[PDB]
């Protein structure tokens, strides 16, 4: 069955990879990389950071994806999610599992309130999953993102602790 | 009139006793600090760090308040604004004057495309004087801040570079 | 009327006389000191260290003791009391006023699920400032500690978030 | 026969798959971490503490378990105690064999004064093992941990010096 | 087809021929080196600088060029481009898809308003690549160079982001 | 008469006035400084560079001003010249006597074979200054800086040795 | 009445105006120094140092001498006695009382099963003022100390806490 | 024949070997160490101390035991004598050899006048073997250490320079 | 044909070799050496030196000797030459050639005015080589360097910019 | 009478005074410096550096002029010396009896075997008083200076430690 | 009456006055010191260096002297001894009685077997003082100093432990 | 032939084996030292430290000794000399031929005016071996070393250049 396990450093490279296919502008800790040693780099450098939590997403031993928590506030409680998977394993449906499982780590072991993401408004498959799993809509960021060419704005989701222990 | 200039590190001090009568959680460049050593320790930290600048918000060269610019993307050219006025000044209109000198400091010399602000849901006087002076509504954050025993909503308002050079 | 506000580096001296008449073995972020530029070599170690938080409570600008959240837990949302009151203040119950004061700071500020504190069970006027303020006895701790010459057993008692809340 | 020996460093990743199947939320010397290099730092960090010793439990040169002596304090000769097992051992009864190890070391050689524990109140067979092995129960602390998903009671247990070295 | 991907630590010997057999002064974030640790050195030095990005341009998995998009301005949003092919290649027309993936990169992921490039103006082929993927000559510097002997003047040459995006 | 002094670091304070009301966007070794602790710390990192030269230009042991030298190339022979003068000595003809000082300097001390300039093309008495102390049009670069809400052209203009010496 | 309080730095020049008039051989955790920046130096160093605890003896806000706990073993409860008092103050019997205090601290506070102290066997003073207080000899090192021209013998004398409490 | 060769960094290991199954209180410049790695970072950290000499002993280039002179002292002209040697080479008096090895040593190579050791007072066998090669009993210290469960004398016996050269 | 490449630090050891046969007095960057590891010391420590160049003179990818130019001065616009060839390959005339190719790089790429050499008044071969490629003699220098037992003159002679280019 | 003093870290700032005023291109310890601070941290950098020995050339407690021995070779046993003296003390023929006193010293105390000095071929004056005190002219350097404007030889002189003790 | 007391960094001026006086070419734990503040820091340098021991020598809270104590071997117990006396004092006897001092600290507290110093030959009167205090000739080395402008022999004088306890 | 050659760091194992076999308190620029791991730290400190030289004398590319030149003065130009030969080598009279080859570095490299030596006065195959080469007795050095249980006299021996010249 599908799971999670902590982000070891030896992982990296995984990471590297998928960050390579999917976009051109990555990030670790707020800060911009874009070689493996810059991301190797960053990861010393945030090694105890506690503002982000990533999770790697194993199907059987075999590393499928990416889950991370970031903007962790611990007063306000509340993090930002983000979820990447390898495109050699599309159609499985593991990105809902893998939400899943980071939303019962968030509310069941962080204690979180709140759990919110912000995809792009093309990307409609994203918001029909987050839809799924039991996001709602909380808004609309007008040209949030310089996407190839263009602005793009952004759908913002979001769900509640108690809301999600009662389903 | 009223002017904007460079924040100097000798003005922390002034900064200090604003960030202690409005609220009780600050923050410098995402940082939290509570004492003044704490805040110089950031400043020194972040003194070359370009995505956050801040202004001393001056009348007749005397400190009435500040205006800070955070979050500054300069890839998809935007930045949050925050604004803090010294209640010994409050009545003189110098709110929306000195966000408008920040619209024109972000539209005009950073090149910024956007300009975005949050505020509590109570404070209906930020909305009206943000409406007052351009800006529209983008979003309503859901319990995005615990605030003083319960979880507030918030008001994310938004402006365009094209709208503000037009007015 | 009584007031919190950041304990300052500047205090530290005062700080160190209460230390000193009112006990011999202080410690600061769990580690011991007992000379001045030992707590000032560990407050400038520990200047952003978010386990903890020092308030000192002041009287018309007159500093009369020292708030300590210690322990600080922000996953099991949690921390441990501490007070101390200038003797050449007592009954002005300046205890019970600053302890409403952090607790005020902890559940409505830092969002904390629990609070509770240690006293020596000799002290019954503690037991009956806390249990004034709202606290009740959770435990006695047995032989926790050697208080000049011998063993003693020691209260913990604790306050709930929604029981503040409601009271 | 069950043997204790020094935790060295090469031993460190067997700790972590332990505190990998057994927990999530794992500390070492009060810091927390996840991955396997967060704790190879914080044990290079804290390795002259000697506010912690923690030793392997071994079956004839096989690493069977860990034990620990935490918060350690040498003044009020007090330290709490650790234990973990891994689960492919149940029924040898090597978590109390471990922990009577543990005692001797702890009364014997640290000279300590009272060795205490804290459990989940839902493991009473923790509270078996160690009621067997001559703790006793000292009290019960009110939502202590938040445990996947709600808070939990705990129990603290406790034992003395004179009544381990009469039995 | 032509590609680029992130420069990495582990592609610079291959960066130091190209460098080795095209010139005999090369830079580094505009510092000047000769040998391969000395590239190795300023790589390592310069690794989070933003001002520069550098990309192997590669025809299936075989390391074919490099594209470096220098003087980064993110305020007046423009860069200089720098381009460098194997002349084991000459012919595949390999200058002109890699100069059109980098301005690609410059104004769709970079969102740039201007690219400038310079070249000797001796060199009247790399002046007919430039012109015919939309660079249009700019100005022409006086004795800009000292090339082998004597001063050489050079070809500024540029392009802008709504003509691009219009072609 | 008119004189050039170096650059000490007691006179940062009169340089940041300057760049205070001439510009808002001021660089040190290419680095950019908004506040005068920044200037600071940035002088002293820089202090050796030899990449540029910085002149306090005095009139009577009075600070009326600054020449700089910078994108020195010792190799290319060439440096980029830039100066202000303080507004409150308009008529004085100072601008033009600097740069005659500033040409002394270096052609006939550095052994430079060319200097250049860049002004906004905007600014005609800037140009008409420049070429009456002999600097002659070079080009002119399209929309090289974002001024205040939109881009201006700038006019490259430039100088030579033998040009110098025979005049 | 006589009292001790921490040694803090800044009374560093008093101790060794002590050092300087009683011996030539002083150390400091067990450290040879002789000027007074090297003691300075030394006390930098071992400032969270918890293997000496040293104390001033005052009389009415009046430094009068010094007592040192050094060698202290918190595993075998052990520590070494020195007792040092200035000489203008001979004769009012501090030195008992002195004694007494930190015999006092040592069982009471620092819960110390033994204290030992070495003194010359010349010094029959010493022994008596020791024997007066309650210490028992011990034993007799020969030839332990090389005293001006010869070697001497010394006194160890010891006393145990139990011993102490019942008196 | 028994012979002393300096110890070295690569013999460590050997050394943790007997310092594990002999006690389980182990120091290294009087500083307390359990695992190897605290060991290795000790005899780095202390590597030019000469407050100690350890040697090997060595039976044809067979390592059998240590030799340790502490607490060297150098003006005094005296050392502490500590001897460990391998169980699996028990009977083959090896123990004594090595004692007339370190003591030749520290008087004809160190110039020392006095060599002093130290034993449980249980231990028969070690006072029966220093007493053979010439020690003399010195004293008798009173619950110097705490032994498995309870309080132990120990024998601190002696001998002198002039006495051993005639011997 | 014979080629120049810049030296590597992996060439240091042919470097030394170098210098082991032909002198026992050897430098770098002015700084004397003697052994391999002084001079990777120096060579790391003077890695971004611009004050000298060094070159390996290859012939088909086999190493034959070295090529330096030390004491650069850019504002006199001169340079010093050192060569040192292999003795296994004296005769093929690789001195002469190697001596060009560094006139050409100097002349031609370095842009100097200048060069000149320093040679003992014994060795005439090198005065015939250096007069043979076009050097003058310029001065005697006397008692300039003490050699195997007596002081030697030395023959210094030089050539300039325009002379080499003209033939 | 005139006197030579060891130059002081407090006397750097009339060093400056000198070096402003005789000529605009300095060095120490061969970096060139401009500034004041610059002149400070090369001082501080070069301390120990017993490669030059500067004094201060003093008549009656007043500062009259610098002397430098530098290039300081103490194999070959070589230096070169530099002199300059305050423009408001010439005539009093200071600049003799300052280098008499600097040659006494390079022979007399640092053992030297040749004193050298470079002197541009147009101060006539400078060839006459270096003759007048015993110096020999040993070579004509061909365009060793670019001086304002264009390049000029020099005269180098020496003088040998036999002909110095016989006059 | 005169006295020793131990040398202050305070003191160093004074030091340097002397050395200035006497000497030119002084050392400082045998490294070459010539300015005030290369005293001062290679003093910060060697504060704990137990090799030397450095005594001003008083009369009547008045400097008037050094006493030195340098080249201490602890192993062979032997040590160097120099004296520097302020010519403003020559007559009172100070060199003797100040030896005599460092002897009885040489013998007394160091346990020193040897004392031994070097003369110039040339210095009859110093010879004749340490024959007064007792010292005996043991050698004279040829050309050992070079001495303002030729080689001059010394004498090598010493004297021993229980001669100097005998008299 | 034998020859010298500099010493490499990978040949410190070679001399730790002879000052092993040889001596027992052995120095490394009159650093002590044991352990090999300390030559090697002793080795990298003082790497670039010229007041020693020293050499490995070799016989057809095999090790047979050690060559020093220690307290190289190059003031008053002397050194002394230590000379090693592996023990498996006598009779070959390798001692003599690398003494000449020390001789002829010292005088005719380094411009060496005395050489001078210190050998134990028992040695006397020493004395003759050096008197042979050309060495003058100069002093006797009484109980200047403590060897093997008593005081050693020793044979200071020196050598001149012009007399080495000479002959």
């Amino acid at each position: 069955d599908l799971k999670l396990r902590p982000l070891e450093r030896e992982d990296l490279k995984f990471v590297h990879e998928l960050n390579n296919n999917a976009h051109i502008m990555s990030y670790w800790f707020e800060e911009p990389y874009e070689a493996f040693v810059e991301l190797q780099d960053l990861y010393d450098k945030h090694i105890h950071d506690q503002s982000e939590r990533r999770f790697i997403v194993e199907k059987d031993n075999e590393m499928v994806g990416l889950v991370e928590l970031v903007e962790i506030d611990y007063i306000h409680r509340r993090t930002e999610f983000q979820i990447i998977i390898d495109p050699n394993y599309q159609g499985y449906g593991y990105a809902a599992e893998a939400t899943r499982l980071a939303m019962d780590y968030a509310f069941s072991v962080l204690n979180m309130h709140k759990i919110y993401l912000v995809v792009d408004k093309e990307n409609e498959k994203a918001v029909h999953v987050y839809k799924k799993v039991g996001f709602m809509v909380e808004g609309e960021l007008l040209d949030e993102f310089f996407v190839d060419g263009n602005y793009h704005n952004a759908i913002r989701m979001c769900m509640f602790q108690k809301q999600y222990f009662e389903n």
